[PDB]
């Protein structure tokens, strides 16, 4: 048999420097995970000990810490390109700074193939990026080649910037003419390398007739075979075997998020490109793996910038950016309205005519807000201020809720109310009155939210069968803070911005801020 | 005796092409009066028969229509320097896009001195700006010489955008050390020229020891001996007559605004500079004056980069605006919220300690919305659409008002409640709720408002003996839809910004605006 490993990344999401544990910035060293230094050492090892190894990203390196903000995807070409990478698939977030800004610096910087099957352009935008990303590569590894067929999200226009020229198609319909084309130029190992979620990735691994390995993202699917190393909880066994349609066992695999594992799937193939057997594990880069001096020293010399730019002015505030817990968990808090107002804005995406905007409500944990900014240093703001509001990493993420289960979230905000604990919800595009003087959930008396299939925004009572889509902290979709409703009843959820990020380029966009309290949430 | 004859022009604010007789766009033709080719031709006139002439500008040229928003000021230096004035006083509105929007064009672009005693600047702005506005300056006339020494109002850094550098300083402090020292240089007929208002003009003829002649603006003030030539109803004689505490009669002098007049006092000096005659009126320049054929040509030409900008994309909405009657003189509508914003936005200015911002609130009357805007032209809005929804080139003026005469001017807007009427207010910091059932007179049963005197925004119930600044158009504070309490019962009025240029300027800044209707008014 030919063996091929596959190492794969998924959903790095900017983190170039090592992490916490939980993927955050790095405090206690000793226990930092992941970055790309330590990923190379790993890498670099397998290779000296595999024949046939490929090393893959399932996309969504964009988006996630200052790295982004600051050098906007050229730390992503740099350093795979450091890493060799030897093929990636666009994820979403590769969207978010326009097509313009995944042209440049990403696919004209990149030394290593960028793939999606199904998006396509016209008009002057395809001339421009012909051939820039492609739908497959078809990779010499050993005295063999591997096809590698690419997807993005179909929902892309909804969770990035991709503009109203790219098309998204189907995955399963773009992939499939694809490899059946890879199999008449005589390629009969092929590996589908994309970014639309676990779900779609076992769809496409029990359709798509020749597809040997899926290896996917979005997600943030956590995969294992036996006990996990980690506080990560398995979803599922890794790999995870679809029976196809043709009868044939797929592998499906993932790797979390946050470059906090190294994928790694072992494959036999006979020699007519059948699998024969897949085993394998991600690996938890812990810090028993040493970083590599030279990509240490090099990440810590484009430190210097990111650590400039994190003290300059922003933009400003004329107002007491009021983020005290005494505010913000017990009343409508200024720098609560604030931050669901930038939520709101890095969620307008392109609208047809059945709606202003997709999404138009935000919630807000006032335990999730651990600062005020004070106005009176010039009315500046900085990186920095933001950071001690908002020091946890996360991102402002995008759900769909029943209105029930929205209720029922107010309920909680409100239960034990008066001890400063952090469930109390700050909002945007909702206006909620409570009367205390009721039992523990049933202490909303009204509950309105503004429209979306609407053309002048306008706010209704909230309908208790009506599906919303609402912004919410990563914290709160994984049931934070108590929120277990949220987790267990929610309809879709897809990972968004760093929360950082979020508040500072609206402020930059903004120029002068001067957020009020203003009767989103109410007392009898 | 020595026979001087003073032209003067105050408030012109960017009234080029000649006007319609309310100062609007002009439309009959026939009927219209005004603009600088029609002033040409008078001015020429009275050259041609009198020796001894100064033509003088008591400030705000800036502001007021197009002409200032494309050509920000080069329009002015152009036309003033054509019509050969002889000296200008800065007013306010030479601020409005900063000192750097002053310097150029203006300062550097004038052939004629520009005065103001009572600026000043430090740091390196000082010496940037030294020698470009003066105190005063002597002027030969014939063989004699006139000063002329120059002011602003002391409240322009609430009334403009000077910057935290420049200090307004008191104007009488300013002035008479001024005027004494030119006294001692043998100069003995002094012209005090300057923008605070006819109040403060008579203050500084009754005060400033040696001031001959005091030709103000600000106030858009109109005086005339004998019948009114037109609409507007004198405010007193033309010259108004100040006792002086140094026991002479001083003249005090304006000629309203928008160019319509052109002032005109001949004086009679004996040989020691003493007044010992003062008689004259503004001129109405009606039709009857022909417009000089070459200023006009070059009006034309001018015109064509007007109409140019007035097609082009300001920025987007994402949203239907909802300028309609049926929405605007009924509810609230966000076409109102818009402009509210707007106009809140446009009254921005530095802050101490004391406050976020000088004001927080703002009433506009549904009567003076005059279209919606549709969405569906890819977003775009033109100049051309908002002259659509704001075609009366009026402005959004600053008032100072008691609590109560608020509360009956809301009061005044449901008065008559379901006739379509357009008294009906839209707001911006002011929450109101009215309950029809009641009297009229007795409707509003909740108000509250904005505050200003807060480090975080946030609203409490009006006050009848407190004083509210409000952002409003003209129309209102001069009385118009039946708002009578406005005019009679207003402690502070001063000219704002042309309507259509506030909402263009916070448009552009913008981008992409979204405005909804958010329970600012609200009926039980
Ligand atoms: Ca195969
Ligand atoms: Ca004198
Ligand atoms: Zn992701
Ligand atoms: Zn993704
Ligand atoms: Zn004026
Ligand atoms: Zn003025």
């Amino acid at each position: 048999p030919w063996e091929l490993t596959i190492l794969h990344t998924n959903d790095v999401h900017s983190r170039l420097e090592q992490t916490s544990e939980d993927s955050s910035k790095c405090v206690d060293a000793s226990r930092c995970m992941g970055g790309v230094a330590r990923l190379f050492t790993k890498v670099q090892q397998i290779r000296r000990a595999e024949p046939n190894v490929l090393l893959l990203d399932a996309g969504d390196q964009y988006q996630g810490t200052i790295w982004f903000t600051v050098y906007k995807g050229a730390e992503v070409a740099h350093f795979m390109n450091a890493l060799r990478y030897d093929a990636m698939a666009l994820g979403n977030h590769e969207f978010d700074n326009g097509v313009e800004g995944l042209i440049e610096p990403l696919l004209k910087e990149a030394k290593f193939p960028i793939l999606s099957a199904n998006i396509s352009a016209s008009g002057p935008l395809a001339s421009q990026i012909s051939g820039l990303y492609l739908p497959y590569k078809v990779l010499p590894v050993g005295d063999e080649v591997v096809g590698i067929v690419g997807y993005t999200s179909k929902e892309t226009p909804f969770l990035s910037n991709p503009g109203t020229n790219l098309v998204f198609e189907d995955e399963i319909t773009a992939l499939q003419p694809e490899v059946d084309k890879l199999k008449t130029l005589n390629v009969n190992k092929i590996i589908a390398l994309g970014h639309s979620g676990f779900e779609m990735d076992k769809l496409i691994a029990q359709k798509v007739r020749g597809v040997d390995v899926v290896v996917g993202g979005h997600s943030n699917t956590f995969l294992y075979t036996g006990n996990p190393p980690s506080k990560e909880v398995p979803a599922g066994k890794y790999p995870f075997i679809v029976t196809s349609d043709d009868g044939r066992k797929v592998p499906v695999v993932q790797a979390y998020a946050f470059g906090k594992y190294l994928g790694y799937l072992k494959i036999e193939f006979d020699e007519r490109g059948n699998v024969i057997s897949s085993h394998g594990n991600p690996i938890l880069l812990d810090s028993s793996i040493p970083e590599d001096p030279s990509i240490k020293a090099d990440i810590n010399k484009w430190r210097i910038k990111l650590d400039d730019y994190s003290t300059q002015e922003l933009g400003k505030t004329i107002v007491y950016l009021d983020g005290s817990s005494q505010s913000c968990r017990f009343r409508e808090c200024n720098m609560g309205n604030l931050i669901c107002d930038a939520m709101i804005n890095n969620n307008l995406r392109h609208a047809d005519e059945m709606f202003w905007n997709h999404v138009s409500m935000c919630i807000l944990n006032g335990g999730g807000i651990r600062s005020p900014i004070d106005e009176r240093n010039d009315g500046t703001i900085t990186w920095e201020n933001l950071a001690a509001v908002l020091p946890f990493g996360g991102t402002f993420d995008l759900v769909q809720l029943k209105g029930s289960t929205l209720k029922k979230a107010f309920e909680h905000s409100v239960h034990r109310y008066g001890q400063s604990t952090g469930e109390f919800l700050q909002v945007g595009g909702i206006h909620v009155v409570y009367d205390l003087s009721r039992k523990p959930g049933d202490r909303v008396v009204k509950l309105d939210v503004l429209c979306t299939s609407c053309r002048v925004p306008s706010y209704d009572p909230l309908k208790m069968d009506e599906v919303y889509k609402v912004i919410l902290p990563n914290f709160l979709a994984n049931g934070g803070d108590g929120f277990q409703m949220i987790k267990d009843e929610l309809l879709r959820h897809d990972s968004g911005d760093q929360d950082i990020n979020v508040v500072s380029t609206y402020i930059s966009k903004m120029k002068v801020i001067y957020p009020a309290v203003e009767g989103r949430i109410k007392f009898s």
